[PDB]
């Protein structure tokens, strides 16, 4: 189904990247066009218009991740995520915005609802000066509260690129924690590239082992800024390195179309995409 069989895959990029990526900007603009005949009614309402950091970028109403209404607020039941499908499900995968300062605690109650014991964070906070993200986990020093929701600092490991925080998320009104694990990469610019496929691909090697250890409960939830590119790109390297070993086939631009039609621009620069091919490359030179 326009799957590139595994043995195939490296003269495939080596096509597409003659001629300054000719090949890679003429799939990017066919993917440029999937998705835009869908409604995105909820995630544009006037109750929901301080929820979404940028205008420009919102959910589609049939793949948004829908919270818990609560009773006599309207919009209580949005945020900006949704459902990303990847290897097995429709639903494998969360993709978010960074949390905005008025809806940390909606955050959180993804986070909750939804049972994830896995954030991927793909942003800084702020970048050259520019804020992209709220700092929405606590310090070691003091867990901070979000409606019926405490959050723990339990522990953190900084190293070069990227840092592990562990979390404990407590439900008050029921009495039960959920851990939470928050991958953080920290070199990663916004609408960029990491500095070489070798340092993402050691991100995701150890995010994959916690993963591949780690099933109970929801998807896992990715974000970044807005969400979608950063955030596609690390979904879609994820999902296509464990399709070329478990089904030997790679379909990157079967999945980002897929991708694009739960939520838009996913994979967000022609660069991130054929950044995207390298990794996957780089991944079977080191193999």
């Amino acid at each position: 189904p326009g799957d590139i069989p595994a043995e195939d895959f490296a003269d495939h990029v080596r096509k597409n990247e003659r001629d300054s990526n000719a090949g890679f900007a003429d799939e990017y603009q066919q993917l440029s066009l999937v998705g835009h005949s869908q409604s995105q009614m909820v995630a544009s309402a006037s109750e929901n218009n301080a929820k979404n950091r940028y205008r420009n970028v919102l959910p589609y109403d049939w793949s948004r991740v829908p919270l818990k209404p609560i009773h006599e607020e309207p919009g209580s039941d949005y945020i900006n995520a949704s459902f990303m499908p990847g290897l097995w499900s429709p639903q494998e995968f969360i993709a978010t915005q960074g949390p905005l300062p008025q809806t940390v605690g909606d955050f959180w109650r993804l986070v909750w609802e939804q049972q994830s014991h896995t954030l991927v964070m793909l942003t800084n906070c702020m970048e050259a000066g520019r804020v992209k993200c709220e700092h929405y986990w606590p310090l070691d020093s003091q867990p901070c509260t979000h409606g019926h929701l405490r959050v723990t600092l339990v522990g953190e490991e900084v190293m070069e690129n990227w840092t592990v925080r562990e979390l404990l998320l407590l439900q008050v009104e029921e009495q039960k924690t959920l851990s939470v694990r928050q991958f953080h990469y920290q070199a990663w610019p916004d609408h960029g590239v990491p500095s070489s496929p070798d340092t993402l691909l050691a991100f995701w090697r150890m995010l994959r082992q916690w993963l591949d250890q780690t099933m109970e409960g929801g998807p896992p939830i990715v974000h970044s800024s807005a969400g979608v590119g950063r955030t596609g790109t690390l979904i879609a390297l994820d999902v296509l390195l464990r399709q070329l070993q478990s089904e030997g086939l790679l379909g990157p631009f079967s999945f980002v179309r897929k991708m694009r039609e739960s939520r838009p621009l996913m994979v967000q620069t022609e660069a991130q995409y054929v950044f995207l091919h390298q990794c996957i490359l780089r991944f079977l030179q080191q193999s």
